[PDB]
């Protein structure tokens, strides 16, 4: 409900390969407390089809394991919206990103949108980029974020952040 | 963590009495990720001694349960710093208070101080105080955090912020 920004034009054919989750916020605490919170997930790859759906590469620790996951965004009307069946989540929505550097996202469940919501700052390279986290955190200074994370660089290089 | 001018004349005695945390911060994800971590603490009184030391009463999850712990912080020549022996952690600076709403305060190891990190803003009520929140925030931005907690009502009125 709360108007973001939101990625007018995106391209995803511009978002392949690879990205590493540099900061994570969410609405409720327990969507991203511990290691095995449910939305603790750490992007790897991003991977458009020929259909212009978006397969999305994660790393997700799991009962002591970090373990390899893939979610499946299927396309809507607005480039930016993508419809997911995962995580509890039902929607992914991009909200910025210059291809090159940094891309923001945000997930969410449509049914329960304040219990729900979680967001990441990507980064290209394996470096605490300023940019992108001051844009991170103006994107969602509106949103009622209880949780945030940020990494370095030695997490964004290891499995699962460690 | 270092001796402001604000921490200036600190009465401890005036600290007694019934305080929530509303929010957490520390330097090390690990120190407070997972309701298990070993700075999840939430403190729910405060017991000045005659002497000028500090109890400290807290619950912590532990082994499956929510548990009650009581931490002894020995005063020192400076008002606001005391010594403890608990947690992995020796030292408690008070940053600020106004007694009768809000609290600021950080712990440290003394012999590892980057990656023992760990503040709270404590308040009165179980109440988001968003003014005590902009104060820690503030006392903050020196400080190398990467995780952030914020409880609603009612996290702080339950056991264990459940």
């Amino acid at each position: 409900i709360i108007v973001t920004q939101t990625m007018k034009g995106l391209d995803i054919q511009k978002v392949a390969g690879t990205w590493y989750s540099l900061a994570m916020a969410a609405s409720d605490i327990s969507l991203l407390d511990a290691q095995s919170a449910p939305l603790r997930v750490y992007v790897e790859e991003l991977k458009p089809t020929p259909e212009g759906n978006l397969e999305i590469l994660l790393q997700k620790w799991e009962n002591g394991e970090c373990a390899q996951k893939k979610i499946i965004a299927e396309k809507t009307k607005i480039p930016a919206v993508f419809k997911i069946d995962a995580l509890n989540e039902n929607k992914v929505l991009v909200l910025d990103t210059d291809y090159k550097k940094y891309l923001l996202f945000c997930m969410e469940n449509s049914a329960e949108p304040e219990q729900s919501l979680a967001c990441q700052c990507l980064v290209r390279t394996p470096e605490v980029d300023k940019e992108a986290l001051e844009k991170f955190d103006k994107a969602l200074k509106a949103l009622p974020m209880h949780i945030r994370l940020a990494f370095n660089p030695t997490q964004l290089e290891g499995q699962c952040h460690v």
